[PDB]
Order: C-alpha cells, then structure tokens, then sequence
C-alpha cells in the first residue's frame, strides 16, 4: 500500500492577431485595428517622414538620418538635394554654410 501525487504545466496556442507592421500578438481583433494607428504615428522622423514602431527607435535614426543635414531647421524646410536647400539658405536666410564637395555629378 502506498500513495502520491503529481504535476504539470499549462499551454496558451491558437489562431492569434499579429500585427502587420512589427508582428505583435494582440489581444484582441480590436487591439489589432488601434494598435495600428499607433503603430503607424508612433515614431516620425521630420527629415525623410519614416515610421517605426517606437519612439526610440527614430531617436536613434535621426542622428544617422541623410534627410536631415538636407533639413533647413531654421524654418523646419526639408528638400530634395543640399544644392537646392543652400540656395533657399543662402539666398533669404544668407547662411553660405560649408558647402559640400562640388562635383560632376548629374543635377
Ligand atoms: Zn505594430
Ligand atoms: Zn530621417
Ligand atoms: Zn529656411
């Protein structure tokens, strides 16, 4: 004659709502539809108009982002290329910054 006992360890898995942009499982159909806005805005850069999926994560970028040195902060005024840009700067805001090197690439 004797007796015991034993144990065990439960298990979550089934059809789960990801989300389209950085693959998180929600917690609901309606989790999925807002945190797709949010996901959407939540990061922003002001220079190339990126989306990340957190703020940090473009915190980051705009220190590495090229837009940016093409970004008049002056009058928060993005552009295409630094010639174009240094004419607007040059020409109402005079600044004649350090230009870049002249070359003969295709304008
Ligand atoms: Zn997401
Ligand atoms: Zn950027
Ligand atoms: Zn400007």
């Amino acid at each position: 004659g004797s007796s015991g006992s034993s144990g065990a360890s439960p298990v979550e898995n089934k059809e789960v709502y990801q989300c389209r942009l950085c693959n998180a499982k929600l917690s609901s159909l309606l989790e999925q539809g807002s945190h797709e806005r949010l996901c959407r805005n939540a990061a922003v850069c002001p220079y190339c108009s990126l989306r990340f999926f957190s703020p940090e994560l473009k915190q980051e970028h705009e220190s590495k982002c090229e837009y940016k040195k093409l970004t008049c902060l002056e009058c928060m005024r993005t552009f295409k290329s630094s010639f174009s840009i240094w004419r607007h700067q040059v020409e109402v805001h005079n600044q004649n910054n350090m230009a870049p090197t002249s070359g003969p690439s295709s304008g």
